[PDB]
Parts: C-alpha cells; sequence; structure tokens
C-alpha cells in the first residue's frame, strides 16, 4: 500500500470507533434491550423487543403449503412435518409469463392462485382447508398476503388460510437453525438492520412463564432517539438523518444500513471535494445530487482488484474524471463508513450475544447466528470485519455465522412451518 495523505487520512479517521466506544455502545443497547422486555418500561422503551412467540418447545398442523417468491418464478410446496423434525416435501416450480407480471398485483396474484389450484388438483388435496406461509428467495442486491387472500376468496372454488410472514430476523433464524441446532440468533444486514433471539422467558415479561425460550425481535433499528449514539455521530450522519423521511428515529439503523450507507459516502466525498482533497475540488451536478451514490457503489468500489477500473467506472457515471489518487482516496471513503457500519452492528450484536451468555449462566457458550441481507452477503470484507469486531466483543463466547443455503428448500419450508404453527397457537 502507498503513504496515504494525512489530510484525508485525518478527515476519514473521523470514523474510527475504538473497543471502548463500541463497548460504550453495546451497554447502552443492552439497557434499551433491558427496558423493551420489562413490562413496565415496554411501552415507552425505543427498542421494543417484540415477543414473537416463536417459542423453543411447539402446536399440531399436520399439511401445510409453503409458497416461495423468487425474482420472475415462484415455488408451491405442499409440507409435512413430522416429529428431530422431518420435513417431506412435494412442490413446483412456476414461470410468471409476462401479462401476469407487468398487470396488477390482483392479476398476478390471481395467476398465483390458479397455480395453487392446479398444484392442489395435481396433489388431491382440494378436501383440506391448508394453511398456507410465504417465504422470499429474491436475487440479493441492494403485501403479499392481503394479495393472495384477495385472490383466493376471488376464485371461491377452495379454501385456505394464508398465515402472517415472520419477520426476517426470524425467518433467518428458523432457516440457519434447520441446517444448525445452534442457531438461536437471526440477523439482517440489509437496506435495515434488525436481529432476533431466544430470549430466557423469565426475561420476556409481556408472555407469562418461565420455562423454556421465545423469539424476541429487538427491532434495535429504533436505538439512538433518546441521544444513545450521539456523541458518534457525524456531520455525514446528521445531514442523513435531517433529510430522511423520519428525522430523529431509527438512527442505528442509519449508521449501518444499506439504504444510507451511499449517502453517507456521497457526503464524505463532498467534504473531501470541498476541502480541496478530491477530484481537484470539482464535483459533479451528480455527486452533488442526493441519493447519487448508491450503496451498490460502495460494494462495487469495495471490489476493486486494485486495477482502479471498479472504481473509475462508478465515477465516470457519475461525471467525474478522477485520477488514480481520486479513485484511491474513494475506496477509503468507502472502506471507513462500511467499516464502522460493522462495527457499530457488532456492538448490538454483542450486546445480544453477551445477554444471552449472561442470562444463560453459562462460563463458555457456544452459539450460531444466522445471517442474512445484501450488505452482509454482496459487501467484500464487511462480514469479516463484522465478524472479527463481534467476536473481539464477546470473550467467553464461541460464534459461528452461518448464511443459509436454499439446499432443497427445507429451510425456507421449515420457516413456513413455524409461521403456520403459530398463527394456528394464536388462534389464527
Ligand atoms: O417451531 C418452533 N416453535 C414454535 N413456536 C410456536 C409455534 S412453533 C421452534 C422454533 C425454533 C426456531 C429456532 C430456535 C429454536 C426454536 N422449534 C422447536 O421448538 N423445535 C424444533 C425441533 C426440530 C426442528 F427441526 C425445528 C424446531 C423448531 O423450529
Ligand atoms: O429488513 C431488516 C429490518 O429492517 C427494518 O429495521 C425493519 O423494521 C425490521 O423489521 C427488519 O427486520
Amino acid at each position: 500500500k502507498p503513504m496515504p495523505l494525512t489530510l484525508v487520512e485525518q478527515i476519514l479517521a473521523e470514523f474510527q470507533l475504538q473497543e471502548e466506544d463500541l463497548k460504550k455502545v453495546m451497554r447502552r443497547m443492552q439497557k434499551e434491550m433491558d427496558r423493551g422486555l420489562r413490562l413496565e418500561t415496554h411501552e415507552e422503551a425505543s427498542v421494543k423487543m417484540l415477543p414473537t412467540y416463536v417459542r423453543s418447545t411447539p402446536s399440531e398442523v399436520g399439511d401445510f403449503l409453503s409458497l416461495d417468491l423468487g425474482g420472475t418464478n415462484f415455488r408451491v410446496m405442499l409440507v409435512k412435518v413430522g416429529e428431530q423434525w422431518s420435513v417431506k416435501t412435494k412442490h413446483q416450480m412456476y414461470s410468471i409469463p409476462e401479462d401476469a407480471m407487468t398487470g396488477t398485483a390482483e392479476m398476478l396474484f390471481d395467476y398465483i392462485s390458479e397455480c395453487i389450484s392446479d398444484f392442489l388438483d395435481k396433489h388431491q388435496m382440494k378436501h383440506k382447508k391448508l394453511p398456507l406461509g410465504f417465504t422470499f428467495s429474491f436475487p440479493v442486491r441492494h403485501n403479499v398476503v392481503g394479495l393472495l387472500r384477495d385472490a383466493i376468496k376471488r376464485r371461491g372454488d377452495f379454501e385456505m388460510d394464508v398465515v402472517a410472514m415472520v419477520n426476517d430476523t426470524v425467518a433467518t433464524m428458523i432457516s440457519c437453525y434447520y441446517e444448525d441446532h445452534q442457531c438461536e440468533v437471526g440477523m439482517i444486514v440489509g437496506t435495515g438492520c434488525n436481529a432476533c433471539y431466544m430470549e430466557e422467558m423469565q426475561n420476556v415479561e409481556l408472555v407469562e412463564g418461565d420455562e423454556g425460550r421465545m423469539c424476541v425481535n429487538t427491532e434495535w433499528g429504533a436505538f439512538g432517539d433518546s441521544g444513545e449514539l450521539d456523541e458518534f455521530l457525524l456531520e455525514y450522519d446528521r445531514l442523513v438523518d435531517e433529510s430522511s423521511a423520519n428525522p430523529g428515529q431509527q438512527l442505528y439503523e442509519k449508521l449501518i444500513g444499506g439504504k444510507y450507507m451511499g449517502e453517507l459516502v456521497r457526503l464524505v466525498l463532498l467534504r473531501l471535494v470541498d476541502e480541496n482533497l478530491l477530484f481537484h475540488g470539482e464535483a459533479s451536478e451528480q455527486l452533488r445530487t442526493r441519493g447519487a451514490f448508491e450503496t451498490r457503489f460502495v460494494s462495487q468500489v469495495e471490489s476493486d482488484t486494485g486495477d482502479r477500473k471498479q472504481i473509475y467506472n462508478i465515477l465516470s457515471t457519475l461525471g467525474l474524471r478522477p485520477s488514480t489518487t481520486d479513485c484511491d482516496i474513494v475506496r477509503r471513503a468507502c472502506e471507513s463508513v462500511s467499516t464502522r457500519a460493522a462495527h457499530m452492528c457488532s456492538a448490538g450484536l454483542a450486546g445480544v450475544i453477551n445477554r444471552m451468555r449472561e442470562s444463560r449462566s453459562e462460563d463458555v457458550m457456544r452459539i450460531t447466528v444466522g445471517v442474512d441481507g445484501s450488505v452482509y452477503k454482496l459487501h467484500p470484507s464487511f462480514k469479516e470485519r463484522f465478524h472479527a469486531s463481534v467476536r473481539r466483543l464477546t470473550p467467553s463466547c464461541e460464534i459461528t455465522f452461518i448464511e443459509s443455503e436454499e439446499g432443497s428448500g427445507r429451510g425456507a419450508a421449515l420457516v413456513s412451518a413455524v409461521a403456520c404453527k403459530k398463527a394456528c397457537m394464536l388462534g389464527q
């Protein structure tokens, strides 16, 4: 690596978070998680710690449908979960014709409903009112219940209960649990950022009972609206927040999520431009346009192999004619913002993991964390930086991170299993 420019590094060093900063953030998150779990303070808690009713001990529904929506295809699957759970399946991929996917959402779901009808006919299952759950297998890149319910109603020939979907973190946890039974945490680092985890029932005060565990959806994105992050906020963060749809809210998520990451980079570049450290102090009109620097541009800039080809092509699109030095600085700006996201994210997850270790009275905790989302998956080195930081903040914990594999769709079928069983348990 070359000796970097001192004045550039000074500006980028503002993104740095040391271990004591993260431990401070982690402890503040833990207090908000506590406040979310308590009956007395939950109502006023910013981090809601929502009971998911996904329990460690499951009631008996037999057959059900799982409907996996892809980009331009979908899968209908008939599932039977037997007791060690066996996931028995038969399925069918359907392609969506152009008219179906270019019409209204109703017309699209009329088609989906026709395919389900055809599938049920094929398997002679029209005699049952089956519950159906949705899962998503979109190609990763930086409502459906109602639509299907309405479309089934419109057909008026067979009945079927479309069950409420679980939160994406929960689906991630369940899907990953299928592969690894030590998975008791689900994390999403995508456009948004969130985590769920298996809390001790005694700590879930919103649900009576102290036996077993229940999944809690932190909705930790809302952390920060009482100033818990204020000392770590930079000018760029303040501007992002100020121009957002919800100023003052989702401050934690605003530091991590792919929704704002590109914008943060854009503002960093503009400051470097303003200080005559980048593009010889001339920014393009595209660079001075809000949202122009897409988050996908950040991961792409960081994917560059040293060739500067990726970066030069990104910046040329933005009407810039960058020198080699410009490209190198832009990469380091991207690094600085993305590493900070990984740091901030790690403090949250570390807070959860250390809480679990304490709650379970375990000297050494062994645990798997299931993770999904565009940032975590597509951003080069983000998950590695995230992993290393989480582990640094979690002594006495041995943490395995997994991403669920499509496989044969059984992890996804299990998500629908739980969703259907939950709906049943709650009396729909
Ligand atoms: O289905 C479950 N709970 C429900 N609550 C309400 C309705 S159904 C949980 C979920 C599981 C998720 C991952 C963490 C541990 C609990 N669950 C089990 O309890 N036991 C299991 C045993 C084998 C298996 F393959 C899956 C599960 C399972 O998902
Ligand atoms: O998609 C990841 C997360 O994004 C947002 O924070 C949503 O509020 C949350 O429910 C979701 O889990």
